[PDB]
């Protein structure tokens, strides 16, 4: 491999209003995707947003400035492409994912589902998977929502992120 420092990680947890996300990220197969979440994760990017769409027995879904599902964007000012792998997939609960408005249009917002979502493989790129904090998910993804806009009622954010 080609020398020089990096600014990826395997790992990190987010602190959320309800409790601690242990996720681990895949570098090796995603690298724009975990160099982005990780660089805005350390930039504190993410301190503060809330997770502002969540479906019940579906996923909850994060990381929008907003708050709108409109907003964000990558390290890099703008959108970037999709890292699909074969050898990830939605086969599993608590799998992270990028949200997305079409193919290659990867900004900041990112979800983390509470079931086999298996019809979102190679539409959104798999990043991460939930080690620890499942119940946390779990949790956030029950609470009372508007059933018109998915939003809760009472917030639920992200506190910061701890990159390791």
């Amino acid at each position: 491999q080609a020398e020089g420092p990096k600014r990826v990680s395997d790992s990190a947890i987010i602190h959320t209003s309800m409790g601690d996300i242990h996720t681990k990220l895949f570098p090796v197969e995603c690298p724009k995707t975990v160099e982005n979440f990780c660089v805005h994760s350390r930039n504190g990017y993410y301190n503060g947003h809330t997770f502002h769409r969540i479906i019940k027995g579906f996923m909850i879904q994060t990381g929008d400035p907003t708050g709108t599902g409109m907003g964000g964007e990558s390290i890099w000012g703008g959108e970037f492409e999709d890292e699909f792998h074969s050898t990830l997939r939605h086969d599993r609960p608590y799998t992270l994912s990028m949200a997305n408005a079409g193919s290659n249009t990867n900004g900041s917002q990112f979800f983390i589902t509470v079931v086999p979502t298996p019809w979102l493989d190679n539409k959104h790129t798999v990043f991460g998977r939930v080690t620890k904090g499942m119940e946390v998910v779990q949790r956030i993804s029950n609470v009372k929502v508007n059933p018109k806009t998915d939003k809760p009622y009472e917030d639920v954010s992200i506190i910061n992120i701890t990159v390791k």
